[PDB]
């Protein structure tokens, strides 16, 4: 039986996709910078890739960027209110485009959407467990 | 201080989306068919969730069906290269679209890839 051991994204450019998610918390060495293609391995062992769009076309050709409204998105988990808040800042302060400001989800939870350099949906979120 | 935690897709329908992800492996609730919202748990704690694209719409009524390649993968690991083949054929069997057929890819790994009812890009491997 198969298990999901990677996630991966194509990215546009390599460095400024990497350096988003290092703002993130997720691991990733600067010398990945120069890498057509790069792996984080996450909490468990599952690993979060990244390929550039030359590397992508390597094995798919016909590949093309997609047009209309996203088909995933990366979910973030903070330990509270203020870390969530504080990051969302943090991201929008460092250039990155701030999509839905912090706000009390109705399934209990602070909850924000922010998108990554290559306009991929990431949410940032952190339990309210008064609720 | 934040860690990955979840990986969504958007479906325009929640029963055909999981019928084929319970095609590879993954353990769903017959019952989520008719949920708005589905999650598995995956090594870790991390978690594969689906939401409809009317839960979606609800905080982006824009949202419309994108056309194109992807911009995400799932990759999964089988353990033999016989069932990379195998799981490849079931799917294009059960109406799946088969997008690239089984091959040694060079990078050491018996590789295929498919796409799910969503245009999402599934890789199915195993080491050589």
């Amino acid at each position: 039986s198969a298990r999901i051991s990677l996630f991966a994204v194509v990215v546009e450019d390599m460095a400024k996709s990497l350096e988003f998610y290092r703002k993130l918390g997720v691991e990733i060495p600067a010398e990945a910078d120069s890498a057509p293609h790069t792996e984080a391995v996450l909490d468990g062992g599952i690993r979060l890739a990244w390929d550039t769009v030359e590397t992508v076309r390597s094995y798919d050709p016909e590949w093309q960027a997609p047009t209309g409204g996203h088909r995933f998105a990366i979910a973030f988990e903070f330990p509270d209110t203020a870390s969530v808040d504080k990051k969302y800042a943090e991201l929008v302060d460092a250039g990155y485009e701030g999509h839905l400001k912090p706000w009390n989800a109705v399934w209990g939870q602070r909850y924000a959407i922010v998108k990554d350099p290559d306009g991929n949906v990431v949410d940032l979120f952190a339990p309210l467990p008064l609720e």
